[PDB]
């Protein structure tokens, strides 16, 4: 996935307050998440790819091989089963918890990263340029 | 209350998407509410009070006696009891449904008509002008 390393900032975010509330997010997580603008940081090293999100209120980091399931945590706390997988060129995350999935689709599209995060048909876009 | 007749138009919004999930509105009607800009009417005719809304997509229209209970069908299509007093100088609105309450407050702040939507500690904020 040699087209997605590097440091990421957030330029953009559409709907993501109506994704997380189908999440069940609380109120006051949901308002300090619209507050932050992480900076993402990918990285590879042998089959391990990390994903890093950095922001003043909390870092979150996961560490997998592409196509083998783990745990997460997420930043909102819930403990989850994550497996991502590379298709079409496009990283492809599904989370389940409690007989629940959301799926979030991390994709280049120009010079931008973009990453599209679906729950029960909301969908919410959030883009991202070079550091 | 003198001081509230007249037409007024919306000027600004703060935190309404956050009450109106609070409610149980769903999606697309957030959606739709989000996007309306109404005018708010509002005139006495003896001692019954009329409070008009008028957008594009629904006109909402309520005539009430100060104190007395009645039956109200929200933009949302909830029904419930509703109660205004005036207090303060200052209509309070409760009405309650299945067991939930919801206060809105319209008071006048300066030349402006201020409106207070509260649903358990979310509050939202809408600020009218005269038209
Ligand atoms: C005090 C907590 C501060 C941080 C709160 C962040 C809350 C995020 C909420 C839900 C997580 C959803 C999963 C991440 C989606 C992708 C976000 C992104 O990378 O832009
Ligand atoms: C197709 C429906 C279009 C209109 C949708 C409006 C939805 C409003 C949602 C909930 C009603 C809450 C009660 C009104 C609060 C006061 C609003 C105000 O006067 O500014």
């Amino acid at each position: 996935c040699d087209a997605f390393v590097g440091t990421w900032k957030l330029v953009s975010s559409e709907n993501f307050d109506d994704y997380m509330k189908e999440v069940g997010v609380g109120f006051a997580t949901r308002k300090v998440a619209g507050m932050a603008k992480p900076n993402m940081i990918i990285s590879v090293n042998g089959d391990l790819v990390t994903i890093r999100s950095e922001s003043t209120f909390k870092n979150t980091e996961i560490s997998f091989k592409l196509g083998v399931e783990f745990d997460e945590i997420t930043a909102d706390d819930r403990k989850v089963k994550s497996i991502i997988t590379l298709d079409g060129g496009a990283l492809v995350q599904v989370q389940k918890w409690d007989g629940k999935s959301t799926t979030i689709k991390r994709k280049r599209d120009g010079d931008k990263l973009v990453v599209e995060c679906v729950m029960k048909g909301v969908t919410s876009t959030r883009v991202y340029e070079r550091a």
